[PDB]
């Protein structure tokens, strides 16, 4: 994994999960653009834009996290420290990630994410998406192909 690589224009595609807050807000996410470069530590910052309630940005921060490739991040849309990985990448066309959590014991969620570079998604990697997330423990109820917004990512 070769971190320069990853850096610029991504856009999320996928999102696979279990966790309270995506089990309903789910209906309503889009497609975000998300433009990666680095962060203070070592890591990664994450500056989305994307359309909520008919368009804002925020920007996470990706801690390094011992390996490369390997991250921390802190409180989403919820209250929690997440473990997550570059599952597979190629850094022209995609970058699948995995975020693992728990908010104790018998509380532990994950969340899939397949980012893009492009806006459009071929079959082939929507697939290995899907596989990714059933080895994890998701069902097809978990799996969601982001809608592209007329709006909130070009402009």
């Amino acid at each position: 994994f070769q971190q320069d690589k990853f850096l610029g224009r991504w856009y999320s595609a996928g999102l696979a999960s279990n966790s309270s807050w995506f089990r309903e807000k789910k209906a309503v996410l889009y497609m975000a653009k998300t433009v990666v470069a680095p962060s203070t530590e070592g890591g990664l910052n994450l500056t989305s834009t994307f359309l909520r309630k008919n368009c804002e940005t925020k920007i996470m921060v990706l801690q390094p996290a011992g390996a490369p490739g390997h991250y921390t991040y802190s409180s989403p849309h919820s209250g929690s420290i997440h473990s997550v990985s570059v599952v597979e990448a190629n850094y022209d066309e995609y970058a699948l990630l995995f975020s693992r959590g728990t908010k104790g014991p018998g509380q532990d969620f994950r969340m899939a994410t397949l980012y893009s570079r492009t806006q459009t998604l071929k079959d082939e990697l929507k697939e290995k998406f899907t596989t990714f997330s059933k080895a994890q423990g998701l069902t097809e109820e978990d799996i969601v192909f982001l809608p592209q917004p007329d709006k909130c990512i070009q402009e």
